[PDB]
């Protein structure tokens, strides 16, 4: 059975995308918007109060397969969204003006592998021809100075960007569904773990963005709102100084297609667990998260 607050395998959380739309339809629709590699089915979740030409935040969770408390984020924020709209003025205002587009899990076959087999595997499950190394880093796949630095060119690499941008099914699909609907997505959120960090454009470079003050300020707040809860520290800045250069990025592609609200959420912890980070700290994990990520809608929805 599935709990909000222990880690779900795939077949599971795919069950869970089924029932909890069922059980919502007037605030819940799911659809498919490509396969994985080995043939899993990618659901994205459209929440929100449904009506004509709505404005939209897209935030994906799982790229990375060992971050187990990205995909939990996602179902965490779902449930919130269902429970708390009609009740909880903020939540009620933001699906009843905006949709989310909750991705839960991108990279599925590689967070099956960390059930079955490997814990700690990071990339997709896709073969590569002349070797028998398996995968590609997802999150050095797009088109953002890709592979310019920070990636590996090797397939037995942990940060392999690719035979090419969007070589993989699973960001292809993303990529694709981004483009088809840039008329509409005002933010870009993708989770990721481990850090507390916030990070914004760039990381594929040093440069900084057009409204990097804003970002920053954006980014500050959202850290300071997160903290009021548990105490949590978040740090926060452009990818490539805060953390380290990583070209290839989901948040550097959107960005860079005209999605000026584009973000990488590094959830706990900084290092005592790791990906590891155990059941017991989901709840509190998440709780936290949702303020700074209602934080950012509120901001943007205030400046269309
Ligand atoms: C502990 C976290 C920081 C994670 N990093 C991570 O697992 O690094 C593994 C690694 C293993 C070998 C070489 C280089 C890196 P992750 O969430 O994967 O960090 C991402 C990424 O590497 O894709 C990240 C790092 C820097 C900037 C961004 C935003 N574009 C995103
Ligand atoms: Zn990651």
């Amino acid at each position: 059975g599935h709990s909000y607050e222990k880690y779900n395998n795939w077949e599971t959380i795919e069950a869970w995308t089924k029932q909890v739309t069922s059980e919502n339809p007037d605030l819940i629709s799911r659809t498919a918007i490509g396969t994985t590699f080995l043939g899993n089915n990618i659901y994205l979740l459209k929440v929100g109060k449904p009506g004509p030409n709505k404005p939209a935040i897209f935030m994906d969770c799982g790229f990375h397969a060992r971050e187990w408390i990205s995909h939990a984020f996602c179902q965490w924020f779902v449930r919130e969204a269902v429970l708390t709209y009609g009740y909880e003025s903020h939540m009620t205002e933001f699906l009843n003006k905006l949709d989310f587009y909750v991705l839960p899990v991108l990279n599925i076959d590689g967070y099956i592998y960390t059930w079955t087999k490997n814990r700690m595997w990071r990339k997709t499950r896709s073969t590569n021809a002349g070797t028998t190394c398996i995968g590609t880093d997802p999150n050095r796949n797009f088109d953002a100075g890709w592979c310019t630095t920070g990636a590996s060119t090797d397939p037995c690499d942990e940060t392999y960007c690719g035979s090419a941008a969007e070589s993989e099914k699973e960001t292809k699909a993303l990529a694709d569904f981004i483009r088809n609907n840039l008329s509409s997505i005002k933010a870009y959120l993708t989770i990721h773990s481990y850090s507390q960090m916030i990070l914004y454009p760039y990381s594929y470079d040093y440069k900084l963005p057009e409204n990097n003050a804003e970002l920053n300020n954006l980014a500050k707040a959202a850290v300071k709102e997160l903290a009021t809860l548990y105490g949590t520290k978040y740090t926060y800045g452009p990818g490539a100084t805060t953390i380290y250069p990583a070209a290839g990025g989901s948040d550097d592609w959107a960005y860079d297609q005209g999605i000026k609200y584009s973000f990488t959420f590094e959830l706990r912890d900084k290092g005592r667990y790791g990906f590891i980070l155990p059941e017991s700290q989901i709840q509190a994990t998440c709780e936290e998260t949702m303020l700074a990520i209602k934080y950012v809608t509120n901001y943007v929805l205030g400046h269309l």
